[PDB]
């Protein structure tokens, strides 16, 4: 996250880190035994990390849990990034409490204009390289269909929508990716791409939950 604040320990309790022995994405805890996080953070031997603040300190309200599954969107299409989105399910039951509690799927789809946080421990710096230990915060408005396309012709689908500021100086970043985009509490978007991180008409786009919400019903109870 550049240009964003440091959320507090524990204050965005469904915020997972992806582990393969370092953290490399972000996920949302939707229920006790499943996480949401973007397909192109797909990959084997993932260990979800639930109730982090500092990914490099064990503080004591961690917990450790191995996935036993992923499923990533039948129609994933790793070029475009159409349907960037994949499931994952927990080897055991999470315990939920304050600190580690699932996030709610939208029942209808978020517009242009509406607050949501962002958070995550990607990149900090739009120029540099520089990863926190910290959850960072972002807090961005929906952007408008329209100028979204304009901001990337030819590349945002009717699965993605832009959020952030087209002045640049914030956004999500490398390292951010899978992570949640919460809207009135509600699970509105999945950190997907961008071109650079926080660059001028250049801002963050999203993986749509809203469309996928039959989608990762039906498959959770099936699996
Ligand atoms: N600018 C962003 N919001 C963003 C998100 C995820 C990855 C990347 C970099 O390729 C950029
Ligand atoms: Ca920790």
């Amino acid at each position: 996250i550049v240009g964003g604040y440091t959320c507090g320990a524990n204050t965005v309790p469904y915020q997972v880190s992806l582990n393969s022995g370092y953290h490399f994405c972000g996920g949302s805890l939707i229920n006790s035994q499943w996480v949401v996080s973007a397909a192109h953070c797909y990959k084997s031997g993932i260990q979800v990390r639930l109730g982090e603040d500092n990914i490099n300190v064990v503080e004591g309200n961690e917990q450790f849990i191995s996935a036993s599954k992923s499923i990533v969107h039948p129609s994933y299409n790793s070029n475009t990034l159409n349907n960037d989105i994949m499931l994952i399910k927990l080897k055991s039951a999470a315990s939920l409490n304050s600190r580690v509690a699932s996030i709610s799927l939208p029942t209808s789809c978020a517009s242009a204009g509406t607050q949501c946080l962002i958070s995550g421990w990607g990149n900090t710096k739009s120029s540099g390289t520089s990863y926190p230990d910290v959850l960072k915060c972002l807090k961005a408005p929906i952007l408008s269909d329209s100028s979204c396309k304009s901001a990337y012709p030819g590349q945002i689908t009717s699965n993605m929508f832009c959020a952030g500021y087209l002045e640049g100086g914030k956004d999500s970043c490398q390292g951010d990716s899978g992570g949640p985009v919460v809207c009135s509490g509600k699970l509105q978007g999945i950190v997907s791409w961008g071109s650079g991180c926080a660059q001028k008409n250049k801002p963050g786009v999203y993986t749509k939950v809203c469309n996928y919400v039959s989608w990762i019903k039906q498959t959770i109870a099936s699996n």
